């Protein structure tokens, strides 16, 4: 056991466990855990149904999917989700990963359960002196 | 090992990215042909290049700092994630586009050769199994 | 690698730290009270510069709470702080966060407020 995703206790659909679309893709595609509506101009935390574990010195970044803005009118409003290794299994929400999405359009957008919403990439990070 | 090549549709070697300084992380990708972006619109801006890399490597595209405050443009998906197998794909040869939104109320024109995003190559890690 | 105060600031409270023992990011703070008008973009001073090794980069990311709590976003999405920005002759490598106020009221950032998170990472070079 090194790094990866697990379903949080609140979800049991293994379809939500992220996979890479191609053999050399950097990103794991996280999915919408339950139907989620986003009103015009609103920001909504979209549940992903999963938590992520990793090694010390590793981080998981969540990036928007390319098609979100031009096809769905949605953007990851904080640009990049920074998921720390100690978020996993925290006592507050078990490390459940949410995507903070904003609807840029003037009509309500609905994300169906199972739709891919962000891509996650695991990477090393470095520490400052001392 | 890793780097950029012109796609077959473009021949101006000026488009091949370089780093602005010797210790910069990013390679500056340029606009391949004059591209207009209407007020409030999102446009895929051609860069004229494709990128190859090793297994376990990814290329990220980031906005240039000056884009929003100087040009009124932003990279609307925030970070472009260019996978190693995008290179030479049968659909568009792995041609890298920058998805730019014009935040202003006037048409913005990007001239050929203008720097538009910066690309950084980095390692990534795989999940168990 | 690490952070130093620029010569213009002396409050060591501005030196970034990680919030938890396994966090990826160092929390950079607002160096002086900074107002951002409705819909405006403002370069927010952080009071620090960053040194690192060759082959290393410092990325600045938005704080999760900025958009939904404060109505602010890092307008260039990710700040890319190069190793040779440090001690440049123009501004000493002073790191600014380019923040946009999405709301219809002026937002004020107080000195000492956390504004972005910095992560140090390796990068790779092209052939030749």
């Amino acid at each position: 056991k090194t790094r990866g995703f697990e379903l949080i206790t609140d979800y049991t659909d293994e379809n939500l466990l992220p996979k890479r679309e191609t053999a050399h893709a950097a990103g794991y595609d996280l999915k919408v855990a339950e139907r989620t509506e986003i009103s015009a101009g609103a920001i909504v935390l979209v549940p992903t149904g999963v938590k992520a574990y990793m090694q010390v010195g590793e981080v998981l970044y969540l990036f928007d999917r390319s098609s979100n803005p031009r096809k769905k009118g949605l953007v990851l409003i904080n640009s990049v989700g920074v998921i720390d290794g100690d978020y996993y299994n925290n006592p507050n929400n078990e490390g459940h990963i949410f995507a903070q999405m904003k609807n840029m359009t003037d009509q309500t957008v609905v994300l169906e359960a199972g739709e891919r919403v962000v891509q996650g990439v695991f990477m090393p990070f470095l520490l400052i002196d001392g």
